[PDB]
C-alpha cells in the first residue's frame, strides 16, 4: 500500500486549495501555489521521499477534494479540511495542524453590525462545506431565522454576493480573506472553530499512522511555518 506506491512513483501528490492567502494561494506570476499548507505538504514529502521537491500539488475545493482522494488521484489532502466526527467515518484525519473560525462576508452597504442584524438573510455557502450546519446553529442560538443558498465553489458565492443574489457569504475566515474587497467586509463575529487535519483515504492504516505521527513529531517545525506565513 500507500507509502510503497508513493516511493514507487517517486512523488507525493497532495490536494491543496488555490485561493487561500497565507495557506495556499496561486501566485499567477509564477504559476505556483504558495503558502503554509503547501510548506507542510513539502515537509511531508521530504519526510517520505527525502526531498521536498518530490511533490505534485493538485488544486481542490470542498466539493472535489473527496472524490480525488476516493479514486486515488491524490495521496493526501491538506486543504483547510475541517475535522468532524461525520467526516472521520469516511476519511482518516491527522491531529490538527491549525485552526480557524467561520465568519461572514457582507457588502458594506447592508450596514450589518453582527449576525443579530441579519434576520431573513440569504446566506451563501459551499456545497460539501461545514458552514451551513455551523451558521444555522449560530443563528438559532441568538434567535434569528436565516436561509441558505448552496454553491459549487467559492468564486460563485462571491459573484452572488456582488450581484445581491445572496446577503452574505459564509465560510472559514481564512478563506473569506481570499474574497473580501473594498465593497465588502468580514464581520468581527467568529463562529464554530474549524480544526484542520491532513486527510488520507481510509484504505490504509499504515499511511494514516505515518501522517498522524508526522504532525505530532514535527509540531515545532509546523508551528514555525505558521509563523513564517503570518499565522
Ligand atoms: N473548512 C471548511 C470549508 C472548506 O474547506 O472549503 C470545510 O472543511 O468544509
Ligand atoms: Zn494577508
Ligand atoms: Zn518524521
Amino acid at each position: 500500500g500507500k507509502l510503497e506506491s508513493i516511493k514507487s512513483k517517486g512523488q507525493l501528490i497532495v490536494g491543496v486549495k488555490n485561493d487561500v492567502p497565507h495557506y495556499a494561494l496561486l501566485d499567477q506570476a509564477t504559476g505556483e501555489i504558495k503558502g503554509f499548507e503547501v510548506d507542510v505538504a513539502k515537509l511531508l514529502a521530504k519526510s517520505i521521499l527525502g526531498d521536498d521537491k518530490k511533490i505534485k500539488l493538485v488544486a481542490v475545493n470542498a466539493k472535489t477534494r473527496g472524490p480525488l482522494l476516493d479514486n486515488g488521484s491524490v495521496d493526501a489532502v491538506i486543504a483547510t479540511f475541517t475535522i468532524t466526527p461525520e467526516r472521520k467515518r469516511i476519511y482518516n484525519f491527522s491531529e490538527p495542524y491549525y485552526q480557524d473560525a467561520i465568519g461572514l462576508l457582507v457588502l458594506k452597504e447592508k450596514k450589518y453590525k453582527s449576525l443579530a442584524d441579519m434576520k431573513g438573510a440569504n446566506i451563501g455557502v459551499a456545497q460539501a462545506a461545514t458552514t451551513k450546519k455551523a451558521i444555522g446553529e449560530a443563528a438559532k442560538k441568538i434567535g434569528i431565522d436565516v436561509k441558505f443558498s448552496e454553491f459549487p465553489d467559492y468564486p460563485s458565492i462571491k459573484a452572488a454576493l456582488d450581484a445581491k443574489r445572496v446577503d452574505a457569504f459564509s465560510v472559514d475566515k481564512s478563506i473569506l480573506l481570499g474574497y473580501v474587497d473594498d465593497k465588502s467586509e468580514i464581520l468581527p463575529d467568529s463562529f464554530e472553530p474549524q480544526s484542520y487535519g491532513i486527510v488520507t483515504k481510509k484504505d490504509d492504516p499504515a499511511f494514516a499512522k505515518y501522517v498522524d505521527d508526522f504532525v505530532k513529531e514535527h509540531k515545532n517545525e509546523i508551528d514555525a511555518l505558521a509563523k513564517k506565513w503570518g499565522l
